[PDB]
């Protein structure tokens, strides 16, 4: 089994406790470290913080402890846009500049492969020719990546991908069948089903449905969906998030899921972002009420006007059973900066969620 957990590299500057560098880092606690996230320059892989170069380094250094461990880097991510992917990925010369640069990056900071974060090919901006190109792209850099393996004498640079949930955005922008060929796995991102972008509360990583599409907004549809669709359950990594989507109740006495909500949640302290709350924000509420959603096997909270459906402990236990029932080929997580990490507000110990990972998988 793959335990394959995203490094986050704007974390560095939550303050206090939450501030997360490569320190603090567990190097036997995921199987697979993947850093969030690598920029483009001139149609080339380049860095995004003033200090990558350096957090690279202990990123990887992390392999001298612990020589199992793989690195990938990813390139991409929300903020990101398409845009610059679509120029990329217009040409063919364009791409090889780019495989190409990101061959010898990889190789310069020893990362072991590429998470392609592209979010997302054919959608949101993007054209519906970056559908077709998208897979192109996976297959020049897993070609690349084969040639590159005997010239190197090095073991061949892993390639994965982090893709969405929903229908829409699969026949938009991935050819699942074809690329699952490519891919050494497939990173799917099992959670954002619900969100402060909705008028009524709902969780944001339910394994099942509570009718239409919106039965279609829980793990067990978006599973379904990437494996019908020609990936091998052995490549499907499950996506858990050690963060929960947070919104304001339009009153403070009907916290039922589905009761309407004015908006985003108050901003966490540490996270600073309406909407979302990492683990370590909600874990050890004062005088809130922790409820759990039975149909969808994942608890919710809420205290005054504020509502929030996170993942515990518990929530992960079913998740990974479920996961080893599908047979998928491991658990994905999003992120380590969001889990107690530090063990500083919880009482758990470091790392409770992703540990949970580790010892169920």
């Amino acid at each position: 089994a793959k335990l394959v957990c995203y490094f986050t590299n704007w974390a560095q500057y939550r303050q206090g406790e939450a501030r997360f560098l490569p320190k603090d880092l567990d190097p036997s606690l995921c199987t697979h470290l993947i850093y969030a996230f690598a920029g483009m320059t001139n149609h080339q892989l380049s860095t995004t913080e003033w200090n990558d170069e350096t957090l690279y380094q202990e990123f990887n250094g992390l392999k001298k402890m612990n020589p199992k461990l793989k690195t990938l880097l990813a390139i991409g991510g929300w903020n990101f846009g398409t845009q610059k992917f679509t120029d990329m990925v217009a040409t063919a010369n364009n791409r090889q500049t780019f495989v190409n640069s990101a061959i010898r990056f990889l190789r310069k900071y020893s990362f072991d492969g590429l998470d392609l974060d592209w979010e997302y090919p054919g959608s949101q901006g993007s054209p519906a020719v970056d559908k077709e190109r998208f897979t192109t792209l996976v297959q020049d850099l897993a070609n690349a990546f084969q040639q590159e393996a005997q010239t190197s004498g090095k073991e061949r640079l892993l390639l994965s991908a982090a893709v969405p949930a929903g229908q829409t955005y699969v026949d938009a922008g991935y050819e699942v069948d074809k690329i699952a060929q490519n891919l050494d796995f497939v990173n799917l991102m099992a959670y954002d089903f619900h969100g402060s972008w909705e008028k009524v509360t709902g969780h944001n990583s339910p394994l099942y449905k509570r009718s239409g599409a919106a039965a279609s907004l829980n793990v067990d549809a978006a599973v379904q969906q990437w494996l019908e669709k020609g990936t091998p359950a052995s490549k499907l990594i499950l996506g858990m998030p050690t963060y929960g989507r947070s919104f304001t109740l339009a009153s403070s006495s009907d916290t039922r899921v589905g009761a309407p909500a004015t908006g985003s949640g108050t901003p966490g302290p540490f996270t600073k972002e309406g909407g979302m709350l990492a683990y370590y924000e909600v874990c050890s509420w004062k005088g809130a009420t922790k409820q759990r959603i039975q149909d969808q096997k994942v608890p919710y909270i809420f205290r005054d006007n504020q509502w929030v459906g996170f993942d515990d402990v518990e929530s992960f236990k079913t998740k990974v059973s479920y996961l080893k029932q599908k047979g998928l080929g491991g658990a994905m997580v999003w992120a380590l900066d969001l889990d107690d990490f530090a063990g500083f507000s919880c009482n758990q110990g470091r790392y409770p969620l992703i540990q949970t990972l580790r010892q169920e998988l």
